[PDB]
């Protein structure tokens, strides 16, 4: 399956299918929304809010990162 | 203040490299980043999937290139 791989401090947190609408609360500091086959950072407690402003991802290799919270979201097949 | 490519390996910041200067960053033995014409691109990697090498060049704040097998994160900050 094609999913959004989430790593926190370099450790794989989980892999979430893009084909299923879901909301992932990543260790209280980030919230990922999977909707219509795309992953987007819906909310974050980081000061810069850069992760929240990155465009939704759906293609293999694409990523969303929250550097202050060491969160990496990546699309893997 | 400058626009640069922040490189993290295993969550540790290695450095920030100005996008305004053409340079090659050899990130340990597994990844090589090329800064050229104000853009950062993964030129080479020893990873099996080669996904980082196929990612589009980045130049805008927040944009990223990641090599998941080698725990390399490249991000534009500033
Ligand atoms: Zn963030
Ligand atoms: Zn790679």
């Amino acid at each position: 399956f094609q999913g959004a791989v989430v790593t926190v401090d370099g450790e794989v947190y989980g892999t979430y299918s893009l084909a299923k609408d879901q909301t992932i609360e990543i260790q209280d500091g980030n919230r990922l929304r999977i909707q219509n086959g795309q992953a987007k950072m819906e909310w974050a407690d980081c000061p810069d809010q850069l992760c929240v402003h990155q465009k939704a991802i759906s293609r293999t290799g694409e990523s969303i990162i929250c550097l202050p919270n060491q969160v990496v979201v990546s699309v893997q097949g």
